[PDB]
């Protein structure tokens, strides 16, 4: 449901308007041709016009397909890629991989199919495209078209950019609504934070820290920030909409209470990936409880409520007795210097609670004081039942290690150590990261699973930074605004908006 004149709102500016962008955007290959979705598509499209570059894009696609193929179907897919791209007789043969590398992948196959068989090749292909082909693209009409898309991306964002609907959720500093971009029709979840409630409460550094954390991370398993704008009365955060309910509701109201181990395996895998993406920015979550794990329309989960998250300086630790009773690691309850370890304790709490249907230190039918819940977390060893496989008991016992030094995933290796745990032995993380594994529960679409100071003006400028690059470009592609607007001249000629002669 796009606006009536959405083609006028996203109307491409004349290429002459982007000269300032041309001389400020860093010409980074990985950023302009891979990370940024629209730049990626435009660079691919530029390679579509060259017969030599074409075969290199098709191969990377075929390797991406190879990485997610089942194990019993690797050798089949591997031989296909070989006899189509890496055969010197082929029509779409890759010539920029040395003859002493095509030979190696032929041996690798003879040995045994490995899911990274073409990793060496793919890297050589990128080693070639980052050179000449990339610098030719920079002087092509497709990079000028990219500058036009960046220009639109940079445009200011106000309340009139969105269409507010219904108040779906509440909390602290404000409420959570559901908004829609008028020009594209994509649904989001506004997080209206009332300004008066932030000044009176002197928590401006907490709201800015949450926005910066939300924008810096992009993950399929954490709520993403798309826009940050100020409105006269509140400071809004536009986040991923999640309409499938939260994990607490599904554990207890839809559960046994609890899930089958296999079903909990799926959610734990996605949660673990969410934590790994957060930890890549050395950011600790500290708020892992079932009601913060939300489900989307398809049944996948994202981590939500990053208001308790903080960015840990590399090589440093932090203090903070924060979180929810029952979901605080011992090092947090003791108010010690900790790192990312609280999140792996939380992950243990979640896996246990999903399988067993209750918290590892508080029975569902038990009524105990906050103090006794902490004593158990610090002294009592949790007990397991026949709902847990030996592998499930293991990973939970290791993640619930009282000593953060011996806790799983809390070594220099990080989330990788948790992904090898026998509990995930039947989990293909590559296919999960690529969205190829069907969720165990698909929500029904029609479901309802539920003052004039200047220092304030300086705090609003650092917050209301506008649209977020990657989410915005993804919004354009998903809504098919990119497909419809990204048109050129007939027979590969310059369109008017890209011709500097007549503006
Ligand atoms: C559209 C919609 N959006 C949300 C909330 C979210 C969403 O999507 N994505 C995030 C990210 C992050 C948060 C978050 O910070 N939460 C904490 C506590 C918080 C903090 C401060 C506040 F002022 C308020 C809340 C919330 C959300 C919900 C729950 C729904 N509707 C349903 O799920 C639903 C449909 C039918 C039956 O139920």
């Amino acid at each position: 449901g796009k606006s009536k004149k959405w083609k006028e709102i996203l109307k491409f500016p004349h290429i002459s308007q982007c000269e300032d962008l041309r001389r400020t955007i860093d010409r980074d290959y990985c950023s302009l041709c891979d990370k940024q979705p629209i730049g990626r598509l435009l660079f691919r499209q530029f390679c579509e016009t060259r017969p030599g570059l074409e075969c290199y894009i098709q191969f990377l696609d075929s390797v991406a397909e190879y990485e997610v193929t089942p194990d019993e179907k690797l050798g089949e897919k591997g031989k296909e890629i070989m006899t189509k791209y890496l055969t010197p007789k082929s029509p779409v043969f890759i010539a920029q991989v040395g003859q002493d590398l095509v030979s190696q992948t032929e041996e690798k196959l003879l040995q045994k199919p490995c899911k990274e068989l073409f990793s060496a090749c793919a890297q050589s292909v990128h080693e070639y495209l980052r050179g000449e082909p990339f610098h030719e693209y920079l002087d092509s009409m497709f990079f000028d078209r990219f500058l036009q898309w960046k220009w639109l991306e940079r445009q200011p964002v106000t309340k009139n950019t969105f269409r507010q609907y219904r108040v779906l959720g509440k909390g602290g500093f404000g409420e959570v609504c559901a908004c829609q971009v008028r020009a594209t029709g994509k649904m989001y979840a506004c997080k209206r934070l009332e300004k008066k409630r932030i000044k009176k409460r002197k928590g401006e550094s907490m709201a800015l820290n949450e926005k910066q954390i939300l924008e810096k991370v992009n993950s399929q398993f954490v709520v993403n920030l798309a826009y940050a704008y100020e409105t006269k009365d509140a400071l809004c955060l536009v986040l991923t909409i999640m309409n499938g309910g939260d994990l607490k509701f599904h554990i207890y109201n839809m559960g046994n209470p609890g899930f089958e181990e296999e079903r909990a395996l799926f959610y734990a895998a996605e949660i673990l990936c969410g934590l790994e993406d957060l930890h890549r920015e050395n950011t600790v979550y500290r708020n892992l409880k079932p009601e913060n794990i939300l489900l989307d329309d398809y049944g996948h989960i994202r981590i939500s409520d990053l208001g308790l998250a903080v960015k840990i300086p590399e090589g440093d630790l932090i203090r903070g007795r924060v979180g929810t009773v029952g979901y605080m690691a011992p090092e947090v309850l003791n108010n010690q210097r900790y790192g990312l370890s609280p999140d792996y304790w939380g992950l243990g709490c979640l896996i246990y609670e999903m399988i067993e249907g209750q918290s590892p230190f508080r029975g569902r039918k038990e009524k105990v004081k906050r103090e006794e819940v902490d004593r158990r977390v610090l002294e009592t060893e949790e007990v397991y039942s026949h709902k847990f496989s030996e592998e499930a008991k293991s990973i939970c016992k290791m993640l619930l290690t009282k000593d953060a030094k011996q806790r799983l995933g809390c070594q220099e290796e990080g989330a990788a150590e948790v992904k090898r745990h026998p509990f995930f032995r039947n989990m293909n993380f590559k296919r999960l990261e690529a969205g190829m594994l069907d969720p165990p529960f698909v929500p029904d679409p029609r479901a309802v699973y539920c003052n004039l100071d200047h220092t304030d003006d300086d705090f609003y400028s650092k917050f209301s930074t506008g649209s977020v690059s990657i989410p915005w470009q993804n919004e354009m592609i998903e809504t098919e605004c990119f497909k419809e607007l990204n048109v050129f001249g007939p027979n590969g000629t310059l369109p008017p908006d890209l011709n500097r002669n007549h503006p």
